[PDB]
């Protein structure tokens, strides 16, 4: 009921771009809005530090800063930007899609120049241009709605046009606007992107940051939610919603299951797109937790613990005897007994030669089968139970025979988990009660892991209890950070508790379905993410 008309999609130069839009009535008038980082990424507003959560102030081709009406309604943070393109003519909805104006742009004019920090290409323009840019390494493209050390060159695209930018490693672009004249400033340098504070709901802050230790200063993108605020709640969220087999970009799982904030979170295997660690919601286990690795488990009243979490379930017959599963819907593989349930999906392929599957249908066993091969094969999971596996012979003759009942009772470590319906396993724990504790050798990381240097993703806990969501890449002039330095960075935002999460080309923050932290193209797809409800 907050809309007249809403869609996920604007249109420019008839091409199709991801942007949450809606139109309302307000003062006998329709007014349109567009999603914050949606607006930002491909209209390029350039969106100010603000106050209120409901203003923002803006620059786009102006000379004074223009403070723009900003609404929620979940999961994104509308823009009005109805007078901002008042001269551009009535702006039209076709269905899903927001039409946008005809500014009727031309590029007048390029030219560059070296400066202090890198180099400047300057686009005059005869009016106001939509824009975009992307980078990948050490290529980027800005695209723009106008008609036409670094190395660049212009592409004609008709009513647009490109400019293509050949960097030095470690140089980014980053691009504004000026008026009198209109003008499309780029700018390549190594220090960027600029900081940035935006007040964006009430219980949710995004950062931009340097953030300096001994060994660089690094960019920063944070998300800090306030899990106390009311109708604030985090889920995990799985590339395929209803089954444990897949994987997705962040920001399509972010779109998709409608978001307001995501972050890439637990380990996968890339190659059958299966899970590695602890996932659970609403006390479901999507995957379980392996090599007693670091976690963090919340509920709905805003409270968290950390610790490095391990699972077991022990499972009794009808005599009495019982058994030990250590493994529960994971593609992690080793001798013991594995258990999969309807969360794992509607079926099993085995994972290793010479597995015994028991069939478990309302607590019985129905059915005992060798799966000899690799697989090869395909063990439905029954709706009404669950899958036993034994992985190098791990259940005596007989103890499972055909008609035995079962109880299966689970139990984390340490005991404090068992209290939160909700979590997530990663790795490894980086802060504990303000201290480092990083022991990657004891969560059975492999060296080559432990001295890799990287883009990473962490979430964290403050003094005040509110919840950090951290994105970090190569520090000015330099690479990624190695595990040690990513706990000082993250001791340095002021972390209490805080894990590692997945990193690498797995890093990925969204906020209103748009990356904050990276160009799309260079976030892989991922198993899975916690993301952030606001109700």
């Amino acid at each position: 009921s907050d809309f007249i008309q809403q869609g996920n999609q604007i249109s420019i130069d008839g091409k199709s771009y991801p942007v949450a839009w809606g139109q309302w009535q307000e003062g006998g008038q329709t007014r349109t809005g567009l999603g914050d980082t949606g607006a930002m990424q491909f209209l390029g507003l350039d969106l100010l530090d603000n106050t209120s959560p409901n203003q923002q102030p803006v620059q786009w081709f102006s000379g004074d800063r223009q403070t723009l009406n900003a609404r929620f309604v979940a999961p994104n943070r509308y823009l009005d930007v109805t007078s901002l393109l008042q001269g551009f003519g009535p702006l039209q909805a076709q269905g899903n899609t927001l039409v946008m104006p005809n500014t009727n742009a031309q590029i007048l004019t390029v030219r560059d120049g070296r400066q202090s920090w890198g180099e400047r290409v300057v686009l005059e323009l005869s009016q106001p241009a939509f824009w975009q840019v992307s980078q990948a390494r050490e290529e980027a493209v800005v695209t723009i709605n106008a008609s036409s050390q670094i190395r660049y060159r212009l592409e004609r695209s008709g009513a647009s046009s490109k400019v293509h930018f050949q960097l030095p490693v470690g140089y980014k672009l980053q691009v504004s606007t000026l008026t009198s004249p209109f003008r499309l400033v780029i700018d390549a340098r190594a220090d960027a992107p600029p900081v940035k504070t935006i007040n964006w709901t009430e219980g949710i802050t995004w950062q931009q940051r340097f953030v300096n230790i001994s060994g660089g200063q690094f960019p920063v993108t944070t998300v800090t939610i306030n899990p106390r605020s009311p109708g604030i709640s985090l889920r995990p969220l799985m590339a395929n919603p209803t089954m444990a087999q897949g994987t997705a970009p962040l920001v399509t799982i972010a779109r998709d299951q409608r978001a307001a904030v995501a972050i890439n979170a637990g380990f996968f295997n890339r190659n059958n797109q299966l899970p590695l660690g602890a996932v659970w919601s609403q006390q479901n286990w999507r995957s379980g937790p392996i090599l007693n690795r670091g976690a963090i488990a919340w509920n709905d009243q805003g409270q968290t613990t950390f610790g490095r979490l391990s699972l077991s379930e022990i499972i009794t017959t009808g005599s009495g005897q019982r058994l030990t599963a250590n493994y529960l819907n994971s593609g992690y593989v080793q001798r013991g007994i594995a258990r999969y349930t309807p969360a794992w999906g509607p079926s099993y392929i085995p994972l290793s030669d010479n597995e015994q599957v028991y069939v478990v249908q309302n607590s019985q066993v129905t059915a005992q089968y060798p799966l000899p091969k690799a697989g090869q094969q395909q063990m439905p999971i029954p709706s009404d139970g669950y899958l036993i596996i034994d992985r190098g012979n791990q259940i005596p003759a007989g103890v499972l025979a055909v008609g035995t009942t079962l109880n299966v009772n689970g139990r984390s470590t340490p005991e404090a988990f068992n209290a939160f319906p909700n979590g997530m396993g990663a790795g490894p724990l980086l802060i504990d009660q303000g201290r480092m504790v990083l022991n990657a050798t004891g969560e059975g990381f492999s060296s080559a892991f432990q001295q890799q240097r990287a883009s990473r993703s962490a979430i964290a806990v403050d003094r005040n209890g509110n919840i950090i969501l951290v994105a970090s890449h190569n520090r000015v002039g330099g690479a990624g950070a190695s595990l040690g330095e990513f706990a000082q960075i993250l001791q340095q935002l002021g972390a209490v508790n805080a894990l590692n999460l997945d990193g690498g080309s797995s890093t990925s923050l969204a906020l209103g379905g748009q990356l904050l932290d990276r160009s799309p193209v260079t976030a892989a797809r991922v198993s899975n993410a916690i993301g952030v409800f606001v109700r």
